[PDB]
């Protein structure tokens, strides 16, 4: 329907604006930060299944899914973890967060790898490496499906989801990837990068791959 725009805290658009126009070489890395995420969101509901094993039944299949979309120049990271509610999805990306974003940026000001995000708890905002904008499409079992909607720069939106498909439950990251950063759409390129560093993942990751017959 009706979006609705927030403000980013001031030192989540200071990490975003780095990220964004760094020229760091090692672009790549953005995949195992969300690989890493969605083995962890998907670790919540499985715990959550425990002593509550009709959580799962929204979504059975435990699974992270890559889907290259090019004509859209598109990345899909789904994963059928736990999910995000509006508030949640206000909460964690946005307009808190905090975490150790400062003090990455502090590791980065002294000469950090920028690999070592994820150590400091911020490495979505990797993503910016590749893509100048992102969508994140998530449906938890406690609310309707939302969209929250970034492209790096101070704002933010989440709207009701009213046009993707239904996620039975979880989480799909969209990157809108940069015109220098195709090499991500392509199966060879996704496949190399996924096998040297995302090795002890418990869940299938599934590529999704279109091809011409004949
Ligand atoms: O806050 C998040 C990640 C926090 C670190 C991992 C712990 C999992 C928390 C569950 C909620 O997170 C999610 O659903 C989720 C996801 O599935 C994939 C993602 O790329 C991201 Cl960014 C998120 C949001």
């Amino acid at each position: 329907m009706a979006s609705e725009t927030f403000e980013f805290q001031a030192e989540i658009t200071q990490l975003m604006s780095l990220i964004i126009n760094t020229v760091y070489s090692n672009k790549e890395i953005f995949l195992r930060e969300l690989i890493s995420n969605a083995s962890d969101a998907l670790d919540k509901i499985r715990y959550k299944s425990l002593s509550d094993p009709k959580q799962l039944e929204t979504e059975p299949d435990l699974f992270i899914r890559i889907t290259p979309k090019p004509e859209q120049k598109v990345l899909e990271i789904r994963d059928s973890g736990i999910g995000m509610t509006k508030a949640e999805l206000i909460n964690n990306l946005g307009t808190i967060a905090k975490s150790g974003t400062k003090a990455f940026m502090e590791a980065l000001s002294a000469g950090a790898d920028v690999s070592m995000i994820g150590q400091f708890g911020v490495g979505f905002y990797s993503l910016f490496l590749v893509a100048d904008r992102v969508q994140v499409i998530s449906k938890s079992n406690d609310d309707e499906q939302y969209i929250w909607e970034s492209n790096a720069g101070g704002s933010f939106t989440v709207t009701l989801d009213e046009v993707n498909e239904r996620i039975g439950r979880g989480t799909i990251l969209r990157l809108f990837l940069k015109d220098d950063q195709l090499e991500y759409l392509e199966e060879k390129r996704i496949k190399e990068v996924i096998k040297r560093h995302s090795e002890f993942v418990a869940y299938p990751i599934q590529l999704v791959v279109t091809k011409e017959v004949e």
